[PDB]
């Protein structure tokens, strides 16, 4: 399919001492030059941002991060601070920040654990432990319940079959189980639908989604309802949608985060930063295709200020 790319890449002919001085010049004295800051950081890669941060410290004896936290304000500050976080630690940080006793944010839990590949989930599990000194499963387990928690664990095991010629018997039989499960409202034999959804391979599972509607008339997603359903049905839907296309799922997330009154700035920030160098371009295409409107335009009509200016640049084009 389309090759996978972000909207941010290495700045060619990058100078971390020159960068560091531009940034210093933009904060030194009363006031701030927010346009210099947002225009520089937005067109430097995460790796480069970290390099500048280091040149900052060596040529001025100050911490780049703190200076930005005292110079900057609001949603704008939140966006730049996110941009500066090492890409290796970003996903674990967000997981960690969501797991909070009874205040736990399941939406974030669902969204990162359902759209990340095994390779990515394994790395997040290594990093999390290193940083917060505890394993991710234990924290998930301690702050979640029911088959929701059980399915989070199966997926965290980052262990789903590799692709191979499909076994067409297994597909019909597997489409059958899921049909019945839907009928009984996803609240019986969880152990059975759970092994199917988190262990079968992506190609096998795309065949199954196909058999299911032949053998049922509607698409799996129509048996779940993304507004009222529980934790578990919400996970089931994210999983089905991410199987079909990660960029299509992240594009929908961005859409419901702006769609309406206000904006879910947290969600908009978390998806734009995190995917800027992976698939933001692809998310842009799906978005446009599926919502009949460019992402660039929705952001432009939902945000304002330097917050808006930096997000339009990360977006980096009108589709
Ligand atoms: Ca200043
Ligand atoms: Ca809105």
């Amino acid at each position: 399919a389309q090759v996978l790319r972000g909207t941010v890449t290495d700045f060619p002919g990058f100078d971390e001492r020159a960068d560091a001085e531009t940034l210093r010049k933009a904060m030194k004295g009363l006031g701030t030059d927010e346009e210099s800051i947002l225009t520089l950081l937005t067109s430097r890669s995460n790796a480069q941002r970290q390099e500048i941060s280091a040149a900052f410290k060596t040529l001025f004896g100050r911490d780049l991060l703190d200076d930005l936290k005292s110079e900057l304000t609001g949603k704008f500050e939140k966006l730049i601070v996110a941009l500066m976080k090492p890409s290796r630690l970003y996903d674990a940080y967000e997981l960690k920040h969501a797991l909070k006793g009874a205040g736990t944010n399941e939406k974030v839990l669902t969204e990162i654990i359902a759209s990340r590949t095994p390779e990515e989930l394994r790395a997040i599990k290594q990093v999390y432990e290193e940083e917060y000194g505890s394993s991710l499963e234990d924290d998930v387990v301690g702050d979640t319940s029911g088959y929701y928690q059980r399915m989070l664990v199966v997926l965290l095991q980052a262990n789903r079959d590799p692709d191979a010629g499909i076994d067409e018997a297994q597909v019909e039989q597997d489409a059958q189980a899921l049909f019945q499960a839907g009928e009984l409202k996803w609240g019986t034999d969880e152990e059975k639908f759970i092994t199917i959804f988190g262990t079968r391979s992506v190609s096998h599972l795309r065949k199954v989604f196909d058999k299911y509607m032949t053998i049922s008339g509607f698409q799996i997603e129509e048996t779940i309802d993304r507004e009222t359903s529980g934790n578990l049905e919400q996970l089931l839907l994210a999983v089905v949608k991410s199987i079909r296309s990660i960029p299509a799922y992240l594009a929908e997330t961005l859409y419901y985060a702006m769609k309406g009154a206000g904006t879910d700035d947290h969600t908009l920030i978390r998806v734009m930063v995190s995917r800027s160098e992976i698939d933001l371009f692809n998310i842009r295409k799906e978005f446009r295709k599926n919502f009949a409107t460019s992402l660039y335009s929705m952001i432009k009509g939902d945000t304002s200020g330097d917050y808006k200016k930096a997000l339009l640049l990360l977006c980096g084009e009108d589709d």
